[PDB]
């Protein structure tokens, strides 16, 4: 069964025992290096339409929390930019640190952010999340990076249930969120194929990650460090620091979408 984790004994550096395709060649994250990423005149205008999200609950999977939607009709979808068609939101979560020095999965130009959040759209040619998982344009992943500063309300619904799912394999309703609230002002982004972050770490996503980080405070982060990653009356591990580290760029281009 599966056994990866973030550890010093499961971590990272030990998944491609278990999933060789972690030396792959369109592995994500990866560091942006934002003077080498290039403005895309051909990428269309990205479109966020999350007004009919339906989220339902919550669950702590023992390595991070899913706020998980209703994704079986159109409710909320990601068009546009670089994605040919239609992809329905399922699920978001956050990657995150231990110190507000580190937590983000992407970089720019080397600096890690505090934590960050992934919307996750299966694209809806492929029917089912499991079948998109195993194409090349299966995925589409919207980035958005956590800086420690003044409070986001809109995170704070999610902030406060976080106590009713302290441990894996809890979860709790979690209906009526509107994710609108997570993102930043700006939709300027940078875009490049790379895959899921986490085991089985399949070559599927478009990654979209957007350039204006939102802002949190730092009560609101260090209620996520509160977390476990173990499961009820096993010994406390934190879940803290549970990004994986920028990979190999290989023969990819970075694409911004912004002069
Ligand atoms: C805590 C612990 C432990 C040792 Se057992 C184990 C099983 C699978 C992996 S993998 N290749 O999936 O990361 C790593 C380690
Ligand atoms: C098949 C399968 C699976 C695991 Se579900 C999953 C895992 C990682 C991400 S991520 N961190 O790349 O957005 C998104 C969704
Ligand atoms: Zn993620």
């Amino acid at each position: 069964s599966h056994h990866w984790g973030y550890g010093k004994h499961n971590g990272p550096e030990h998944w491609h025992k278990d999933f060789p395709i972690a030396k792959g060649e369109r592995q994500s994250p990866v560091d942006i290096d934002t003077h080498t990423a290039k403005y895309d005149p051909s990428l269309k205008p990205l479109s966020v339409s999350y007004d009919q999200a339906t989220s339902l609950r919550i669950l702590n999977n023992g390595h991070a929390f899913n706020v998980e939607f209703d994704d079986s009709q159109d409710k909320a979808v990601l068009k546009g930019g670089p994605l040919d068609g239609t992809y329905r939101l399922i699920q978001f979560h956050f990657h995150w640190g231990s110190l507000d020095g580190q937590g983000s999965e992407h970089t720019v130009d080397k600096k890690k952010y505090a934590a960050e959040l992934h919307l996750v759209h299966w694209n809806t040619k492929y029917g089912d999340f499991g079948k998109a998982v195993q194409q090349p344009d299966g995925l589409a992943v919207l980035g958005i990076f956590l800086k420690v500063g003044s409070a986001k309300p809109g995170l704070q619904k999610v902030v406060d249930v976080l106590d009713s799912i302290k441990t894996k394999g809890k979860s709790a309703d979690f209906t009526n969120f509107d994710p609108r609230g997570l993102l930043p002002e700006s939709l300027d982004y940078w875009t490049y194929p790379g895959s899921l972050t986490t085991p089985p770490l399949l070559e599927c996503v478009t990654w979209i990650v957007l350039k204006e980080p939102i802002s949190v405070s730092s009560e609101q982060v260090l209620k996520f460090r509160k977390l476990n990653f173990n499961g009820e009356g096993e010994p406390e591990e934190l879940m803290v620091d549970n990004w994986r580290p920028a990979q190999p760029l290989k023969n990819r281009q970075i694409k911004a979408s912004f002069k």
